DNA sequence: GAGCCTAGCGTCCGGAATTC
DNA sequence: ACGATGGAGCCGCTAGGCTC
DNA sequence: GCATCCCTAAGCTCCATCG
DNA sequence: AATTCCGGATTAGGGATGC
């Protein structure tokens, strides 16, 4: 976390809305959604637990944006006793530090139950982040403010919102970094060095505006001529860089700990099929959702992963099946289908009566097209059928 | 923060401020 | 018959107030 | 009977009642 | 300097009132 770290790279950042990110895959700091959802203080009377329900609907909208996700699981902080309540160890610090743990559990609960992969970090998730962007698992890093640069990612997303108007995210890509501000990765760290970090708070003495100018200055390297000055315009900004000197080169192990990569993988990042039974119970006993409501807001996620699957070339069975085509819709713009589906097993209906014409869905005309292409063959003879008619 | 539910609008054109 | 003017319902989008 | 003045709507799509 | 707005302008109807 340096100051002012993201002022520095808001030349590069892009705003991409949300629906450009289809067919790309992005690491998530589970942490940051869980604590941004614990910011919230409205419903000062009913406060549910937002952080299952703003999680759902988040992977809902991204995966009909075609956005497949990978969460990171946090780990242990590798560094931290003032006896005061500066020092973490406190009966309220210490068992909100536990809640926090436990909605973490239950986040991954939920994952599990649609089916969406998280991995294990070994210390901070925007490490973890920074393995799988840099690794090829992953094509984005989103986060809030991190230091996901520092542990070698590529592609970094930041600013999530959904709201109706301007849903987007801010891009900063490394390579726009290196090119319109000439910033390489270690140029990064000994800023972060000279600025602090979420290890260490101090932005001073360096001022940072002149920083920028030592590295107009030097174009070779950035940590090497910081290794220098333990042996030791110029001059002057050498003399603020003293006044960082009689400090004593302590952030050294803090450079270490940026370069030093501990994350691993110990199973294949894989996608599984929503489980409609057990996300019912999981919406049921942890936000007192009725099973068919639960049914309602998943079915989208089921049609979106059997549409997948057909599209990769897998059919099965147990895949939804479609009824018909209701009729041609248009979505923000996207044209898509009305469909109805036939009802699946463990679908619970709210209408006892007409549940079964309530199961209806609208679907990109492109997915669908991919995955029931003799469902979409019907509905083109039914409107050649009309155009010939009149 | 995002969703749910309700309401109401729905023309063309050009200067305008400064890219939702 | 005919088809034409209705007209009521619907559709896609946006906004505001309240709920989870 | 026709003119004047002011106000308001302005999307699409079936069916349906009417000349 | 260029691409989103919104304020004014269109066109057509309808109603109340005036010649
Ligand atoms: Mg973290």
């Amino acid at each position: 976390g340096v100051n002012d770290l993201w002022q520095i790279l808001e030349p590069v950042k892009q705003h991409i809305p949300l629906r450009n990110l289809g067919g790309k895959t992005i690491a998530v700091n589970l942490s940051l959604w869980v604590c941004e959802a614990q910011t919230v203080k409205k419903m000062m009377g009913s406060v549910m637990k937002p952080h299952l329900r703003n999680l759902f609907f988040r992977i809902s909208y991204l995966t009909q944006m075609d956005v497949k996700l990978v969460f990171v699981m946090e780990g242990e902080p590798p560094k931290l006793q003032t006896r005061y309540g500066s020092s973490g160890k406190s009966w309220s610090q210490k068992t909100g530090r536990s809640h926090f743990k436990s909605v973490l559990r239950e986040c991954l609960h939920m994952l599990e139950c649609l089916g969406i992969p998280w991995v294990q970090a070994a210390g901070e998730a925007e490490a973890m982040c920074a393995y799988l962007n840099a690794g090829g698992h992953v094509d984005g890093c989103l986060t809030n403010d991190g230091d996901t640069f520092l542990y070698g990612a590529q592609t970094v997303y930041r600013n999530f919102t959904m709201n109706t108007k301007d849903p987007h995210v801010d891009c900063y890509t490394m390579s726009s970094i290196k090119s319109k501000l000439g910033l390489d990765r270690d140029a990064l760290v000994g800023l972060a060095i000279l600025l602090g970090c979420d290890y260490l708070p101090k932005g001073v003495p360096g001022v940072g505006k002149e920083q920028a100018l030592k590295l107009i200055q030097i174009l070779k390297g950035q940590s090497l001529l910081q290794r220098f000055n333990r042996w030791n315009n110029e001059v002057e900004n050498n003399i603020k860089k003293k006044a960082c000197c009689c400090e004593g080169f302590p952030f050294h192990e803090v450079i270490q700990e940026f370069l030093l990569n501990k994350d691993k993988l110990v199973k294949v990042i894989r996608y599984q099929r929503p489980d409609l039974l057990l996300f019912q119970r999981f919406t049921l006993e942890k936000m007192e959702w009725p099973n068919h409501y639960a049914c309602e807001k998943l079915l989208v996620l089921l049609t979106h992963y059997d549409m997948i699957e057909r599209k990769l070339g897998s059919r099965n069975s147990n895949q939804l099946q479609p009824i018909r085509i209701v009729k041609t819709r248009i979505r923000n713009g996207v044209h898509c289908f009305e469909i109805e589906w036939e009802k699946p097993e463990h679908y619970a209906m709210e209408d006892k009566q007409h549940g079964e014409f309530a199961l209806l869905t609208i679907e990109e005309e492109s997915l669908f097209e991919a995955a029931y292409p003799e469902i979409v063959a019907v509905y083109q003879k039914q409107k050649l059928e009309i155009k010939g008619k009149k």
